């Protein structure tokens, strides 16, 4: 079974525990290259009753992100004001998340593959190049991070 944050039968509970970065991608290259403050390895999501901690490595990051007032929608302060919903996971295997930075002034999106183990199968990661395209986001602005 699959399911959208924003959609009616999301259980937000089901993506609590161990997850890893497996690739990201952003219409702005720079922000997940080697010294982007984007470029971040997930390591667990808990799950809380109106908020999530992100826990990353980067040194060790932890981060709280809020429910918005639309369901499926998290907000987070983290290099400017984030925004965030996860389009498709399978609870089991995969979480595709979408997230729009503000900074500035400006702009921009990132997009992210988690898995929960370190790395996915070649057609998962499929399935992520095309939600990528789905969003206007090329390949070549896509970087595996599963052997990094
Ligand atoms: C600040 O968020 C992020 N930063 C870097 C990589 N991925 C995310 C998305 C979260 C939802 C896992």
């Amino acid at each position: 079974e699959e399911a959208s944050s924003t959609g009616r039968n999301f259980n937000v509970e089901k993506i609590n525990g161990e997850w890893h970065t497996i690739i990201l991608a952003s219409d702005k290259r720079e922000k997940i290259e080697d010294n982007g403050n984007f470029r971040l390895f997930l390591e667990q999501i808990h799950v809380l009753e109106k908020s999530l901690v992100l826990k990353f490595h980067g040194s060790e990051l932890s981060m709280v992100a809020d429910k918005t007032e639309k369901a499926g929608e998290y907000s987070v302060t983290y290099d400017g004001f984030n925004t965030f919903t996860i389009p498709k996971t399978d609870y089991d295997n995969f979480l595709m998340a979408h997230l729009i930075n503000e900074k500035d002034g400006e702009t921009f999106q990132l997009m992210g593959l988690y898995g929960r183990e370190p790395d996915l199968s070649s057609d998962i990661k499929e399935r992520f190049a095309q939600l990528c395209e789905e969003h206007g986001i090329l390949r070549e602005n896509i970087i595996d991070l599963s052997n990094a």
